[PDB]
């Protein structure tokens, strides 16, 4: 059981942090804010990979909706939360080698697992998009 | 009743739509407007880019699809060669501001006509455009 | 400028509420003094550590009900390296009852008040409240913020 | 016929304390039987039984307890009754791990307590007139 307006502002904080990382700002450490554990690693590489090929993403989040926000704590150690977020976004990879070819428009739901830092920061842990280089790589 | 290359005309706008991004976006490159822009349309988007950059707000948009409806090269008076591109633009944007944790966004499809002036080097730049159908920046400031 | 940007109000409220949960644990009957070190350090710690240590040895505890908390302002400063600073002012509306055996009745309070917190990132990125400044035996007012 | 203000205050100060333990995590429904009778009983036993079965518990902080005019007149024939009017300024929080948030409140309110002296040395609160789960724990 979780506050959805907290969930909608926690992921919108993330999607905006994803954009700040993947993009011409090229801030990888921005991940360290809201990202941790498994998810930070892949997006740390991905933000640094696009920074390796000198490519960057332009993100626009059209709308998000939290379908189910729930809190569970497993064992004695850690607090965690699952957030199912219906996410409709579009992004284009601007590349120097193959300019302007890139684009995508996705409308999808995604399930986020995140840990509560002792600070209560609610950094993101891992996620997978539900099915029900590449420019579709950041659909998170 | 005059030609324009729809493969060229689309490229001018595809190269332009990226220029609006790099200028309004977090890189905030205002000089890059001067690359593809000229005359009134340069001053308008110079004002917007520099305005949003002074206010510490940066624009974000993805251009979904570009269609060229009509493209003509008329030279009008002897002064210079000109072009009229009617382009159907499908794009969405959210101006990213630190002030609000929620970024206001738009998704719009519209047809916007451009006029251009071929320079001495023979490169087409955008002097003026109209979209038929120190202040807060509306989400629709960047359209086209 | 000079690396000053607003913190997320969500980052703030869910961050602050963590301190209030710490204060209730440290100054309540559970007397978690270790809990103080979680979200506190440097100045604010030693102040509140000594209090929750005092309330432990004097066997007095604080009962907290915290009405709606609001974040008035949240900002991120820069320190040293590029990160690791912040100043956030929240409006705290709470009722605290100090249970002290010795005194005849537990004295409550009801105070709506604005307080300034200072928060740092320490080595690995994590935030801990460094100091607290309220703007306008044992007492019930010892516990505020 | 006005009550000793001490005689009245201890009656309510007890009830407020009885009310806190009943709706708290200790979830003592029996405590309502001590200091209540009739409507105060039925309404508050169902409520405490409600929160007990829903695993909800209230939290309470009573800031200031005050007595307005507290008067006594005999109940019909042998029984005796009393009116105690009290200003209650209290804060409370209903904690549900279910639901996103606990619902706090702070309410300063007048509530008329109609009591009867039980036959043997005892007083019971028999009525309250104030002029799922909500913050309905008041008075």
């Amino acid at each position: 059981p979780m506050d959805t307006e907290e969930a909608e502002e926690l992921v919108r904080q993330w999607e905006n942090v994803k954009a700040e990382a993947l993009g011409p700002t090229h801030q990888v450490y921005s991940l360290s804010e809201v990202l941790d554990e498994s998810m930070l690693v892949q997006w740390q590489t991905l933000a640094q990979t696009a920074e390796a090929k000198s490519c960057y993403w332009r993100f626009v989040l059209l709308h998000l909706e939290v379908l189910q926000a729930h809190i569970f704590e497993d064992g004695i150690a850690g607090e965690a939360a699952e957030i199912e977020a219906l996410l409709e976004e579009a992004a284009e990879l601007v590349d120097e080698s193959q300019p302007k070819n890139a684009k995508y428009y996705s409308t999808y739901k995604i399930r986020y697992i995140l840990k509560k830092q002792e600070d209560g920061l609610w950094k993101f842990c891992q996620s997978d998009i539900q099915i029900q280089l590449d420019v579709m790589m950041a659909r998170g």
